[PDB]
């Protein structure tokens, strides 16, 4: 129409699937209302019906979109549509829709009854000819096509309205994918690669052409990585079906099973008929079984399929647009003539998913499952630390097995035959969870997580220059870099904190690492020292490619000085101050990008031990002092420490700071754990003598952390430095910033 | 029925080969005694008659049937069984039994004088057509099976009672797993892992039908392991037979 009535779709974020939702201007300017429902015109003459939102996140151009009414348009993602209002509310009579029977099979039930009830309950929910919508329950997600409405050609149910639900199931058509096929929403702890693997496969796929027509360079080899079961053949899945591209799969044994000769007539077929059906992507998943390191290759069988795969990869890249996507555990794993250019430049991490996106992946696989209403996932999804989706999919669905097998099918073993009733009335509690994850699962991974770390700037007490310096020398660089390069100044790229032990070096690396929203890796003490003892000090350059690979990151090497007083203190071994491992990370912070977002932070409670070539220029070299708290700050720590756990009201803080002079951080806790463990004593103490009640059961006396508990819980108080310590840090100070 | 007459079963704990024993509660409830003899009617119209204990671990809808009983049945464990009181006593007076050939093989000697004398010496032990029993001793466990009873169908053997032993062994029937085959009751020092493993593969197994009901993941793939000679393969044709699946072993 050349005049601006058309959008582009995108990504929905609600949990409604029958409506979308629009930016507030476009909703003004487009002459149209909230809530009023519209006509959604979409390719090959297909329209639909639905509702409309107000949502400020989503910008003016762009429409949520849920994947069940995006894939009824007959439209894909990234497409344009045509947004008409329709006031014309022709309020429906009844309906005439019927499942499928690909999605309904063996589901013993009166589907009536068990899904559309409360589905169609108070629901104004509009129907058009062509629609195939979907409904959740009973472990299922059931598919329902309609084909003769009352109104023609489109309608919108009443309350009043029935709905009339007679006939058998329909066999599935041929242009509709269907709805347990992968799709972009079922990802959930991977929504910031996804960013870069749509980014990248999006112009290559949806416009094909376009290439054709220009003279530049696409992404051709794509390798993703990770460990195992975190979600890459999902991601490829889900990426081959949101962009409509045909997807082959090669799987790694099952090419390495066959005859020699026969896998490379596979490798070969492979990509012939994936070259046939352009556009294309090919997986090739678990890449290091087909082709390793040169030294565990022996034999000529192997190292010829390996390179069969080097001479195709380098083949396919004359005109046509066939991306190669391959998986694989580990990327120092496989053979690395193939991540040279031409044949995998780009490399993805996926990574195991953090907090949020276990809570996502919890709701993801919770879909259809008919959760009671005690379940709260964020205590699940906080105590997973460990687990991919791979393992969170199997505590779903064990938790979901253990509630069919207490009850519900010993129960109804001898009166009566399966059926869909009990599997509505299922709901599995949120014991039933404490279970699944109690033991019956062991979490399958202890790698080095990278995440964001939820520590805040409240959650630590005093220090405020320190924080004020800490976001100059973090931040200044990043949101002002044309100040710093009008100034000619060079931006230092790392610090060393040092001080008393237990005072806030950690929680100020977390803070600043989550104030920025970037990535944080702890490199604790025993890592240094077993890299010492095992005298592999070649790890360390893979640290670095990991805060290479999550960019921007702050990589933090606490208790620094652990390798330097190992080997005695301050006489010590007779060497000098040169380790095998510090020396490495000398080589790789010296030998890093000229500015790539990582910042390195280092930590020392003994600075006079630690190599001093590490404190000259292009290295840490911002000494800061995170001296002993005082009254002020004590306070702070205390609120901040005591913030989570019910306390008293007549219980002064303040006289607790003016109390212990000179504790250092981690001893204010000490006080606070001690007294909790008192008031939980006293707790079940009380319970107990409560069930000596056989006389006649009662709520549980007041649970207020009391007074007089932190007058014993601080009869045990222990200072954990000495005032030697505390002479020792102040002469480091006046000595290396004074004498002279 | 659809009314409470109907039990689960389960494992047993008593040494005793032809009794059931069952919880305080279900006791009074059932409108029984402790010591009454009853009916247990199973699948396949093959019920059987048996002695009630008392038994306070043991739940109420539980009910303890050792493997020899409980195959008797046609019935395997983890079903369901419909428990009928029966006072009527009708003392026997000559039974006709005869061993399995299978069982009975190179074992010379009068099995009459070395096997049942003791066996059923003051023994007030019920018995109906169809009952395959078996008795142990002289490092062997014989099968004994049950053609011709003077009482019909079921009588229940006094200490007065004759029993005639003549005859050849026959030959056994399609539809008995013999009991020379490995149950839950031979798993001596492994029973708690054998819970994590009936309770993993008693759905799929028991229920199969339900799986296809239900969208929710199966456990397809156990890992057993433990030094050499611990009982693996023991426990893999135990819960084989236990739960009635066919058995492939590689
Ligand atoms: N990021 C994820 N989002 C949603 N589900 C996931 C995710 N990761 C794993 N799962 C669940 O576990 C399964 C394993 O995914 P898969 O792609 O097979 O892992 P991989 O290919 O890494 O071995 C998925 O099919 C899904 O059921
Ligand atoms: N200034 C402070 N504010 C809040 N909490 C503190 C402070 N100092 C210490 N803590 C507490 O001490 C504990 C350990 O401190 P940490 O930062 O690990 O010590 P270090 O600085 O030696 O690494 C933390 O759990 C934290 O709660
Ligand atoms: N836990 C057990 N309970 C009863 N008998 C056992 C047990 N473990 C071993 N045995 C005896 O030793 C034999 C060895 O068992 P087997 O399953 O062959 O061991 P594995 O497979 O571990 O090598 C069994 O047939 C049985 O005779």
């Amino acid at each position: 129409k050349n005049r601006p009535n058309r959008l582009i779709v995108d990504e929905a974020i609600n949990e409604d699937n029958s409506v979308v939702s629009l930016s507030q201007p476009k909703m003004d300017e487009l002459q149209l209302f909230r809530g009023d429902t519209v006509l959604l015109k979409g390719k090959k003459r297909r329209e639909a019906v639905c509702i409309v939102l107000s949502d400020d996140e989503c910008s003016d151009e762009k429409i949520r979109m849920n994947r069940v009414v995006r894939n009824n348009l007959r439209v894909r993602l990234g497409d344009v549509i045509s947004i008409q209002p329709c006031p014309d509310v022709k309020y429906g009579k009844r309906i005439h829709v019927l499942p499928i029977d690909d999605t309904v099979e063996g589901i013993t039930g009166n589907l009536f009854e068990v899904y559309l009830k409360p589905y169609f309950l108070e629901a104004y929910r509009p129907i058009r000819k062509g629609d195939i919508f979907l409904v959740r329950g009973g472990m299922r997600a059931v598919e329902f096509k309609v084909v003769e409405t009352d109104p023609s050609p489109y309608c919108i149910v009443a309350p009043d309205t029935v709905i009339h639900c007679e006939g058998e199931p329909i066999k599935r058509e041929d242009e509709e994918e269907s709805l347990n096929e992968v799709g972009y929403d079922d990802i959930g702890g991977c929504r910031k690669q996804l960013a870069q693997i749509k980014e990248m496969v999006e112009l290559p796929l949806r416009h094909p052409a376009l290439f054709k027509a220009i003279g530049v360079k696409p992404p051709r080899g794509i390798l993703l990585y990770g460990p195992p079961g975190t979600g890459k053949t999902l991601i490829a899945r889900a990426v081959a079906n949101e962009t409509g591209a045909f997807f082959f799969l090669i799987n790694g044994p099952e090419i390495m099973s066959k005859l020699a000769g026969e896998s490379e007539s596979n490798l070969r077929k492979a990509f012939e008929e994936a070259e046939k059906n352009a556009p294309a992507i090919i997986f090739i998943d678990e890449l290091d079984a087909i082709a390793p390191k040169r030294e565990k290759t022996h034999g000529e069988v192997e190292r010829r399929i390996v390179s069969q795969l080097l001479t195709l990869m380098d083949g396919l890249k004359q005109r046509a647009h066939v991306i190669v996507m391959a998986a694989t555990n580990r990327p120092n794993s496989i053979d690395p003539a193939l991540r040279r250019f031409g044949r995998f430049d780009r490399e993805v991490d996926i990574g195991i998913p953090d907090a949020t996106g276990r809570l996502e992946i919890l709701q993801i696989h919770t879909k259809n499952m008919k959760l009671a209403d005690d379940v709260d996932l964020e205590q699940v999804a906080n105590e997973t630390h460990g687990h991919v989706g791979a393992d969170l999919a199997a505590l779903c669905s064990e938790a979901a097995l253990q509630a069919i097998r207490k009850k519900m099918d010993l129960i109804d073993l001898e009166d009566e035959t399966i059926d869909a009733e009990v599997m509505n009335s299922l709901a599995v509690t949120m014991d039933d969870f404490r279970w699944a994850l109690s033991q019956s699962n062991p979490s399958a991974l202890r790698e080095t997580v990278v995440e964001v770390p939820q520590v805040t700037w409240e959650d630590i007490g005093g220090l405020e220059d320190v924080k004020r310096e800490l976001q100059e020398l973090v931040q200044y660089p990043v949101e002002h870099p044309d100040k710093f390069l009008k100034f000619g100044m060079t931006p230092s790229k790392g610090v060393l904190f040092y001080g008393p032990p237990g005072c806030g070096k950690t929680l100020l690396a977390k803070a600043i690492a989550n104030e920025c929203q970037a990535n944080f890796i702890s490199i604790k003490g025993p890592e240094l020292l077993t890299m010492w003892f095992g005298e592999s000090e070649a790890n360390v350059r893979e640290i670095f490619d990991k805060a290479r690979q999550a960019a921007p990151c702050v990589l933090f090497f606490d208790e620094l000085d652990s390798i330097a007083k190992a080997r005695g203190g301050n006489i010590g071994d007779g060497g000098g101050a040169a380790d095998r491992v510090i020396n490495q990370i000398l080589t790789e912070m010296d030998g890093m990008s000229t500015k790539k977002n990582v910042f390195i932070i280092g930590a020392t409670n003994r600075p006079d031990i630690i190599d001093p070539a590490i404190l000259r220029p292009g290295r840490l070299d911002q000494l800061i002092y995170i001296p002993l708290p005082d009254e002020k700050s004590r306070v702070a720590i205390l609120k901040a420490n005591l913030r989570k756990s019910p306390v008293a009201k007549d219980v002064d803080l303040e006289f607790l700071a003016k109390m212990t002079n000179g504790f250092s951080g981690a001893d204010l806790t000490e006080i606070c754990q001690r007294a909790c463990k008192l008031a939980i004593r006293e707790s079940i103490e009380s319970e107990i003598r409560r069930e000596r009640e056989r006389q006649t059961e009662e709520d549980d006396p007041v649970p207020e952390i009391r007074r007089d508990h932190f007058e014993e819980a601080m009869r045990f108080a222990r200072r954990s430095v000495s005032d030697n310590d505390i002479r020792k840090y102040e002469m480091f100070a006046q000595t290396l910033q004074q004498s002279r």
